[PDB]
């Protein structure tokens, strides 16, 4: 029996008509909205410096005219800034195609979609959660940076992400478009500390609301386990502490099964489940929101 | 360490702009391309004829102006004919934005993408693989049959999915744009035969291959079978038969590893993998093509 859940993005169309190429010197992409075009600021970086770049002396070092951007059109740039670890670039033209838009920072354990490019050209499209550790399991080869995270609500995009480097285990992380980085993380080629990662305990609870909802509920007792009890163990185990939010409260409304009775669940599980199935796996997923949930398999939007 | 592989899913904005909504008589999803838009034929039914439709008699009954079509602009029809289970309905406009295009039927393991829309609004993107018995594990609700599946060649998408139902077990199924549906499958709300599915032998293999590429080697051992010896285990086994392709040919190029030393891996995995994980998984994965491997890992497209 399957659950009725993919991996599910958002349509890209309307990010796609934002994304351009740069190249300084390398060859990213940059994402275009009204007169600025936003790229990673390691374009400026010579290859031989990529481990130890100044930026603030490249940033100096460029004119206007340093900078070309390609739409698949040439944009001429006007102005140019640094934000962190973003460049941001002002353009003659206004993009004709931006969406309405904001800025926003996704938070562990939420989701968010992916428009991933190569050469100002959109190539695929993926969903990835943030990971406690502030890294992604993405999909990202050489030239795909500049690349974008983003979600939407309504009609307006919140860019969230774009995309900066791959780390030593294979993960992935980038800037939000204050120009911070994601985590403790920075934008040089060398080895850094990495965070542990944990189970994103939110969302292994929607996963097993998604078993239920697929009359698969072998795992639920009448056992019960607290939310100030769960957090203690949490700590222990490597999963995150738990944090209901209406979007959880909707499934435990439509199950009749109580938040707090998943939370034992979940611990128990934990130690093994001794050979049973949930949902065509023997470990916890915990890469499901709630509203994944709620939207894939109850259409509540 | 992570894989690197996501569900990579065609950027959706070429198709985006050919979805329209369909009306005669509930509310479905209609695909426009130059001057014609293709729906399924059960949106002439009503909703109490749902389980034995006479599609026939239904065809005999409407006329043009019967069918309402809406792209969020209203499009004329002014030719109406059934082929399969499609209607293929002539409008006045050519879609303007008709990309280049073919149709072309998908064969079991196979990857597409798909537009999962609703009242001719997309809403959401994911990837599938067609499954042994013409099923997919899709994520599909009320009012999204229209939507579409396709795959991309270059500029080029080639259509092979127009969704009509979901079964009993929660998978998916649908027409080619030949109008037949996939499997044995029939286009009537009725309970019907499902064939087994089984595990994705070529898939499998590549999956192997993407652990390999990423330093997980410990399933690999000097022990071979044959192409001709597995496909006779593979039919007891529910299996696949395997037939290698120069995707494949490339990963054990790549990695310096026989295809038969992995037919021999996945018999004896397929026994248990004796608490030991491959990618993070504890059993055979057969989501992932050798092309996806090849693309997302190695980048040769
Ligand atoms: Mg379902
Ligand atoms: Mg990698």
């Amino acid at each position: 029996h399957h659950s009725g859940l993919v991996k599910m993005s958002h349509p890209s169309g309307d990010v796609e008509a934002c994304m351009v190429q740069v190249t300084c010197g390398m060859t990213l992409n940059g994402l275009w909205l009204d007169n600025t075009v936003w790229c990673p600021r390691h374009v400026m970086c010579p290859a031989d410096q990529l481990s130890d770049p100044n930026y603030d002396a490249l940033l100096i070092s460029m004119t206007n005219h340093s900078f070309s951007v390609q739409k698949h059109a040439n944009l001429r740039v006007v102005g140019h800034a640094m934000q962190g670890t973003l460049l941001k670039l002002t353009v003659d033209v206004a993009n004709p195609s931006t969406p309405a838009y904001t800025f926003t920072t996704v938070k562990p354990g939420a989701a968010f979609s992916v428009l991933a490019c190569y050469n100002g050209r959109p190539t695929g499209t993926f969903t990835v959660v943030m990971r406690p550790n502030y890294t992604i399991k993405g999909s990202f080869l050489c030239g795909s940076c500049g690349s974008v995270g983003y979600t939407k609500e309504g009609s307006v995009i919140n860019f969230c992400y774009m995309h900066q480097m791959e780390l030593a285990n294979g993960t992935h992380t980038g800037s939000a478009f204050d120009g911070t980085m994601y985590g403790a993380f920075m934008d040089k080629q060398v080895h850094q500390v990495q965070l542990t990662d944990k189970y994103c305990s939110v969302n292994v609870v929607a996963w097993l609301y998604a078993a239920i909802l697929n009359g698969c509920a072998w795992f639920v007792k009448p056992n019960r386990t607290s939310v100030v009890s769960f957090n203690e163990w949490a700590l222990a185990n490597q999963f995150t502490e738990f944090v209901g939010t209406q979007s959880v409260d909707m499934l435990a409304v439509k199950t009749g099964v109580a938040i707090e009775q998943l939370l034992y669940a979940i611990q128990q599980l934990y130690t093994g489940f001794q050979g049973k199935q949930i949902l065509g796996s023997t470990m916890l997923e915990d890469e499901f929101t709630p509203e994944d949930v709620n939207m894939q398999i109850m259409g509540v939007v």
